[PDB]
């Protein structure tokens, strides 16, 4: 509902739970309330709300849809990376590789994931409908 103030993307609400879980303990003292995960690839930012932004160097995880280069996390409750993906895609065809990676079959999302949410948006981007 909130937009990214750097690249006006639409962000989706992420708990304090969510965001201590990925930025350096050193910023926990700034996380005073609910933010929002900016999704967009080519956007610095991964958190943000009124008081504060989080960019990319201020978090300890790799976010998967922020890198350009492996390691590119997808999901983080399975350890699984887009080159796990489409590896087993190009073997097994894109519907066999989620099934073969147990890519989404996770619950812990809220916290493993720094999108907070469960790693099916990632997936559905990258062309694995689940
Ligand atoms: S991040 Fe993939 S099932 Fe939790
Ligand atoms: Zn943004």
């Amino acid at each position: 509902m909130m937009r990214c103030p750097e690249c006006s993307t639409e962000g989706w609400r992420v708990l304090p739970l969510t965001v201590g879980a990925h930025v350096k303990e050193g910023l926990w003292s700034k996380i005073k309330g609910d933010f929002y995960f900016c999704s967009l690839e080519s956007c610095e930012v991964v958190y943000f709300n009124e008081q504060t932004v989080f960019r990319k160097g201020e978090l300890k995880t790799r976010v998967g849809v922020k890198e350009r280069e492996e390691p590119k996390p997808v999901c983080y409750c399975n350890r699984v990376t887009e080159k796990m993906l489409l590896e087993a895609a190009e073997k097994f065809g894109k519907e066999k590789a989620v099934e073969i990676t147990g890519a989404g079959k996770g619950k812990w999302c809220v916290v493993t994931n720094p999108s907070g949410r469960c790693c099916h948006w990632h997936l559905e981007r990258l062309g694995f409908p689940v």
